[PDB]
């Protein structure tokens, strides 16, 4: 039923109109049922889709609302594979450790809030570790809660790739909601 499953459509066209493609379940590649990602409006909860079908690309969580168009979802192209169903935090409230070396080293920082500019109050100009997980995560590249998103499955970050990010040049984030 409902109470957990979160399902998100793909549009061929923008508006919603055209081909479209429903799930509610975690998929490899459904680009064979669509050839164009073009406006979305999810049916439940959040999500998961990847630039890239095979889980790889840019990692983007697209939470329960509508979007007329792609642009809607930061205009980082046309391109959408399957997707995974994605559930919010709410074990651990919410924390996280950030640390000014990889390893879990140097200065680190506590703060149970969301952050725009991880430089402007932490001083953090490139984050290498970072620890005390919640649920769910989300990691902007860039400030003000945009850029690439990274969402890895793991229990703790020793390596800038740890988060999966081609380096520890990251920034600020935000508590995911829905």
């Amino acid at each position: 039923g409902s109470k957990t499953g979160t399902k998100i459509t793909f549009y061929e066209d923008k508006n919603f109109q055209g081909r479209r493609y429903d799930c509610d379940c975690d998929c490899a590649d459904f680009h064979t049922y669509l050839s164009r990602c073009n406006s979305i409006k999810v049916e439940g909860g959040t999500w998961a889709v990847y630039e890239r079908p095979n889980f790889a690309g840019y990692m983007y969580i697209l939470p329960q609302g509508e979007y007329p168009e792609y642009q809607r979802w930061m205009g980082l192209n046309d391109r959408l594979s399957s997707c995974r169903a994605v559930h919010l935090p709410s074990g651990g409230q919410y924390k996280i450790q950030i640390f000014e070396k990889g390893d879990f080293s140097g200065q680190m920082y506590e703060t149970t809030e969301d952050c725009p500019s991880i430089m402007e109050q932490f001083h953090m100009r490139e984050i290498h570790s970072c620890k005390v997980l919640e649920g769910v995560w989300i990691f902007y590249e860039l400030p003000n809660y945009r850029g690439r998103q990274y969402l890895l499955d793991k229990k703790e970050y020793r390596k800038p790739i740890d988060w999966g990010a081609a380096s520890p040049a990251v920034q600020s984030f935000r508590r995911i909601v829905e």
